[PDB]
């Protein structure tokens, strides 16, 4: 029976939406969206995907099931996006990709895989991190440990505290990294911190699980992977859960992948079969649509050229909204160096506002931010940058 | 590490496909597909969905995330498809539907819901049943009990053995029913067996979990639900996992739903929130595509009229391939009453062939059937009905 089931709490994101889409003051602003918005304040569908969809609409002849791993062309592409082209990983066939229902689905299946085929009991998530991480892992039955990361004072990657907390991890634990655009700090390890953090990762014997979901939002497709790639040079085994929900604007089509790298072809094919069984038990096979779109775009030199350009457009909008934000504040009369904002990558960053400040900002000005003072830079337009920075200063 | 992971076994369906799509004898036939095929031997995409997709292609303006429960219009529609129109269930708001990645995803989330919010430890699957059921439930951590069902001798619903085995179930167990087209027997409870089986279900206190995936393939959309509806009149709580993969031909888009019925609005909304948390932890939100298609079709009086007609077409093809099969055998010279075939509904039925017979049929004739002697009636065309029945008789 259900009558005594105790109602769940409000999600650390979703709640805002509602008080937002209710806030009688239309002059409002929402910065706790996590989704991208253009200069208009709309989340359009990429032209490349539109072209991609009409193509499929014209070409699909059946909607018969996909393999448990989804569409091959999609798999090989993500592989090349992650590890590059001449990646031995690929050439030796010690990587197997499965199309999953989004980055989350990739995480949960890597979870159910690990949690039911290996002795991995704990997964080291950083402090802070995307909130759903824990829920995902915990639902697999695994425990979520936390390694330090953010430096509240200096607004940076406290590498010391980082390696420090990690040592408390036993050889055998899965340590969860963010390929680029660390949600929610927006602070990322330099190619040098990664390399050391990778070598120190083989020595202690960590099982790396890369959450790669904002590839292309920091520096570009290639650059944004140099980290994962660094770990993938030293490690013989690893798991990477990629999400095409942001960079291809395919949010709701649930497009992502769970790549598995093992020492060699035989071991990866052996383990992957078990990864497949984890999927058949979850949702059987993946939703073709979003992936068909992503496969054709990436395999079409013309359509890919457009996509790449569209992505760089998004990257640059955000990459400039940070400056507008920072210097507009300096004009509005702020007494606080917000420069650290410019240094950060991706859609997110921590404004440095107190849970109290973020509350009066909403309550007295209609500006919505995550309780964590996390602010979505992509929800800022030149049009609202002025009143935004205004409200913020009034509450500093 | 993965190097010692022991490779998984071959799926009780998928293995065939491969020896099929390899069998050098092109005169082959595949009857262990589980998917529908037209007179051509192709799994086309419904015209209504094609029209539905061009509509969306023309109308979508964003691919922003769906609610954890997916699209509302889809939810209300499935609700009306399941419980009917004037269903108090609907009018009192004691039913909440969540768009899930297919019937399987609906099952797994009902699983993870139950397994993490109620004392339900075992789920009574029938003997036999769709093989992935167990794997789904077991992956939730719940145990799969088995109640008798098929009558190998008389090829029928052994009601006695059925109610019989069920009594060994404690008030508190989830008993898994098949709304219509029992995969794989193709044998279904009459409106009268259902009603008794429903009343005897409230008395013992079972938690009904209806796997509804072939709605429209037995008698029609309305008729095919009179069972679920019977249980939903007597019960104050129940769960139904519906799949739009067959009847809308949307196989690979993963379209399905997990409906939850509780005693009243307050309890259902309270429990459902927990069902939502189970989803956010699994894949976050559902793939919009397949569901958008299904929502518009069902909400468009014109497009729905076409869909309904297309479905009735499929229903009748299968519903006639059974006769062709039966009487062609009687002509080919069979010494065995295969009449029971005509009595059965849906795409599947048990030919009554031994695992040995099905093997020589494949090995010596290129006819593929599931080890269980299960035969997919929708893979039979007038063109291959002749050699098929021929091979079968030669092995009787
Ligand atoms: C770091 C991180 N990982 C995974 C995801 C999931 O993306 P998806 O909706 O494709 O699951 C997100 C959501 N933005 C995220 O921020
Ligand atoms: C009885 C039963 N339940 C659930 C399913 C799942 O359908 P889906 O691929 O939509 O998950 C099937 C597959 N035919 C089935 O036969
Ligand atoms: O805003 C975020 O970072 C969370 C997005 C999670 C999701 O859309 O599933
Ligand atoms: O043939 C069957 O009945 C199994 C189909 C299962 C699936 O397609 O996931």
């Amino acid at each position: 029976m259900f009558e005594n089931i105790t109602a769940a709490p409000a999600d650390p994101i979703l709640g805002l939406a509602d008080l937002f889409r209710a806030d009688e003051r239309p002059g409002k602003i929402n910065l706790g969206i996590g989704v991208y918005k253009d200069e208009t304040g709309k989340t359009p569908v990429l032209t490349s995907v539109k072209k991609a969809e009409q193509y499929l609409l014209e070409n699909e002849t059946t909607k018969n099931y996909l393999g448990i791993d989804g569409i091959p062309e999609f798999g090989r592409c993500t592989q090349e996006l992650l590890f590059g082209k001449g990646s031995a990983l690929i050439n030796d066939k010690r990587a197997r990709t499965a199309q999953t229902p989004g980055g989350t689905g990739a995480l949960r299946v890597a979870a159910d895989f690990l949690a039911k085929n290996t002795s991995v009991k704990r997964v080291w998530v950083s402090n802070p991190s995307w909130p759903n991480h824990k829920s995902v892992f915990n639902s697999a039955g695994l425990e979520v440990r936390e390694y330090a990361y953010y430096d509240a004072e200096n607004h940076t990657l406290d590498f010391d505290a980082l390696i420090n907390s990690l040592n408390e991890a036993q050889a055998g634990d899965v340590v969860l990294f963010h390929g680029c655009c660390h949600n929610p700090t927006g602070i990322d390890p330099t190619l040098e911190q990664w390399q050391t953090l990778a070598q120190l990762s083989v020595e202690k014997g960590w099982l790396p699980l890369f959450d790669f979901a904002y590839q292309g939002f920091a520096r570009g497709l290639e650059e944004d992977a140099e980290g994962l790639r660094a770990f993938a040079a030293m490690h013989k085994e690893l798991i990477v859960a990629s999400s095409y929900s942001k960079n291809f604007g395919l949010y709701n089509e649930r497009v992502g992948a769970c790549t598995l790298v093992a020492a060699d072809s035989e071991t990866v094919d052996r383990a992957f079969s078990q990864m497949k069984a984890a999927i058949r038990a979850n949702y059987s096979n993946p939703p073709a649509h979003g992936a068909s779109v992503v496969a054709t775009i990436l395999s079409n030199d013309a359509l890919r050229a457009i996509w790449e350009q569209e992505l760089t457009d998004m990257r640059q909008r955000i990459q400039r909204m940070r400056q507008l934000f920072v210097n507009t504040l300096q004009e509005k009369g702020a007494n606080r160096d917000f420069s650290f904002i410019i240094k950060q990558n991706g859609m997110f960053s921590f404004s440095g506002l107190t849970k109290e400040q973020v509350l009066r900002l909403r309550e007295e000005f209609g500006v919505y931010a995550v309780a964590s003072g996390r602010v979505n830079v992509a929800g800022m337009t030149p049009d609202n940058m002025a009143p935004l920075c205004e409200a913020i200063v009034a509450v500093l």
